[PDB]
């Protein structure tokens, strides 16, 4: 990815976590930030039918590695603002024994607050798998924004309380994006934004609280 | 600190869980599949306590999942420490930062294949947190084996029921064991088989399909 698009990827995500917190940067540490990337490793990693003693013709749930490692990119995108590969990724990761491998040495390297290698992990697995990152990411980022309107730190929202987990909805609202829609350095800004419409629009979101491209960048 | 003849019919009753899963388990799996079942363990040990600072920021720790997942843990460092034949721990574990630390080192430990050491820890996280570990495991085994036997490899075991995962089950099972009743090496084996048959109870398993201690060990 150009250092253009993974600047404007770190704007976003310092944006994000200001929804969260205003003073994010005094009330979070980089061990927060490898605790979260860890735990998304984990989700990730459960994806894959990596266990040997329950439902052993499981197939790997390949839309969902992509929302995961979609959250393992807000979170070590964290990690960098606050503070090779190839000796710990391995391809293709359709090989679910590379997947596993992989995946795991995310969590050493989230460990070691390598925050940086682990984006570039995450970019070099997109292109890998063959999925539009940058879309997925602002469709993902855009969704935790709206987890945070409905009362997700409050306890008041809960992700599958329409009976469908919020982030499967995810995949429809990228599907007409290309990878060189979203990062095309004269107007990624705009198809950034026709993704972030799409999920207010999956998600019912009233037009005044919704946010465009410019509120972000 | 548990007993030589305790640390190892825990085992014995592993190795017997692990080969009802596969006969030679030990020629089918690997130091590295122990490993990763032990950072997956972690994780749901994590999860129990309130670390998100973006989610339901008031919600307090799940202490009784901690002691089902410090089990899981314990099933699987036993398995590990089988295959391959202070600095890292931080008490109090009521603290949910000490937790967080001390868990995420389990981890690192579980990566480094000190299966030994991850169990020591275990057994010092329950000695630390007061809950009887040995009662815990004895109950988790036989879920363990009653799943194999309600189709968990094949997908049709049913795990929750009316809200309520099979797991929460297993906290009435072992209320009436103190440390002393499961540690006894004169009788331990006896109270081993009670809390097997108050598991089986809580399931509904039919006699028919029970084992008893002396199918396990000995
Ligand atoms: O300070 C924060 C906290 C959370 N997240 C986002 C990143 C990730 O996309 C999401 C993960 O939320 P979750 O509550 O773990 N649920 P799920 O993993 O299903 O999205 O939280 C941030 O971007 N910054
Ligand atoms: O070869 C194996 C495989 C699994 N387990 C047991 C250990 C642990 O107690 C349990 C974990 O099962 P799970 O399917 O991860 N589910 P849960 O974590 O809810 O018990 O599996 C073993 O003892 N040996
Ligand atoms: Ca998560
Ligand atoms: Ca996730
Ligand atoms: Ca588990
Ligand atoms: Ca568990
Ligand atoms: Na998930
Ligand atoms: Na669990």
């Amino acid at each position: 990815l150009s250092p253009l698009i993974l600047r404007s990827l770190a704007e976003l995500q310092d944006g994000l976590n200001t929804v969260v917190d205003k003073n994010w940067r005094q009330l979070r540490r980089p061990g927060d930030w490898s605790l979260a990337i860890t735990m998304e490793a984990a989700e990730l990693l459960d994806s894959y039918p990596w266990k040997w003693w329950k439902n052993v013709k499981a197939q790997p749930d390949l839309q969902n590695v992509k929302i995961e490692l979609t959250d393992i990119l807000h979170f070590s995108l964290s990690g960098a603002m606050q503070v090779d590969l190839a000796d710990f990724m391995f391809f293709p990761l359709s090989d679910t024994n590379n997947a596993l491998a992989s995946f795991q040495n995310i969590i050493r390297l989230a460990s070691l607050q390598r925050f940086q290698l682990v984006t570039s992990a995450v970019i070099a697995a997109a292109d890998d798998i063959g999925f539009n990152l940058v879309a997925y990411y602002v469709a993902k980022h855009t969704l935790n924004g709206i987890r945070q309107m409905k009362g997700y730190k409050d306890g008041t929202y809960v992700k599958v309380q329409k009976g469908v987990e919020d982030n499967e909805l995810l995949h429809g609202c990228i599907s007409p994006f290309s990878l060189d829609d979203v990062t095309n350095e004269g107007n990624y800004k705009t198809k950034w934004d026709d993704i972030m419409h799409r999920v207010y629009d999956a998600f019912g979101t009233p037009k005044e609280e919704r946010l465009n491209i410019g509120h972000w960048l």
